[PDB]
């Protein structure tokens, strides 16, 4: 299957992405608490599902919260000041508290069902968002041999995590609150900049985007 692309809402971000969040690969941001990541995360699962020359795929979306930070009134609001029905748009989301990190990884396994469910339909899951990947695992996995456990058990849930992006051809977009390797396919850099904007940078150009009643936008 051909990559498809998601755009994030900011040209400026969309060009240092390439076009856009891709599909068959994970995408993470990280940074800073307040770094704007849960709300990237909210306008792209607006922006998924737009048609494909507004920028979306057509797609629904899966939502896996680990901080209950998820914001239903955020998405009708993006959505209805993008010219969306609020209420279709909040209804292509299937939204998953994760209790802990083996729950979390259950959940990643349990979304392979209804990706299947959807995927001849005309809304198939195109964007899966994980927010956020690591807290559980942090909270968990701490102290003296913590690291190679908390490595071990990352790397099998972000392989399960590639397989479903590249499996079933969906962006998987995953958030990280910051020398430790990561899996990522690709890592944007998020901070804070002057005049309330936020700043990305990849890692392994910047671009600037503040965030709206839009949800984020150049």
């Amino acid at each position: 299957a051909t990559i498809g692309r998601i755009s994030t809402g900011s040209k400026s971000l969309d060009k240092l992405l390439g076009g856009g969040i891709e599909t068959q690969a994970i995408t993470e941001v990280f940074g800073e608490f307040g770094s704007g990541k849960t709300q990237l995360a909210h306008t792209l699962a607006v922006m998924v599902q737009l048609p494909p020359e507004e920028g979306g795929l057509n797609g629904s979306v899966m939502w896996i919260d680990t901080e209950n930070t998820f914001r239903p009134e955020r998405i009708r609001e993006i959505a209805q000041n993008r010219g969306l029905d609020p209420d279709e748009v909040l209804k292509h989301i299937a939204y998953a508290r994760a209790f802990n990190s083996n729950h979390q990884m259950l959940l990643v396994q349990q979304a392979e069902d209804m990706i299947k469910e959807l995927l001849n339909t005309d809304r198939p899951v195109k964007l899966l968002i994980v927010d956020s990947l690591t807290s559980h695992f942090r909270s968990e996995y701490i102290g003296r041999g913590a690291l190679a456990e908390r490595q071990q058990k990352l790397a099998k849930h972000l392989a399960d995590l590639h397989r479903l992006a590249n499996l079933y051809d969906i962006a998987v977009f995953v958030t990280n609150q910051v020398i430790l390797a990561h899996s990522a396919t690709l890592r944007v850099y998020l901070r804070k900049g002057k005049g309330g904007k936020r700043i990305a940078r990849l890692i392994d150009g910047e671009a600037v985007f503040s965030i709206t009643e839009k949800g984020i936008e150049d």
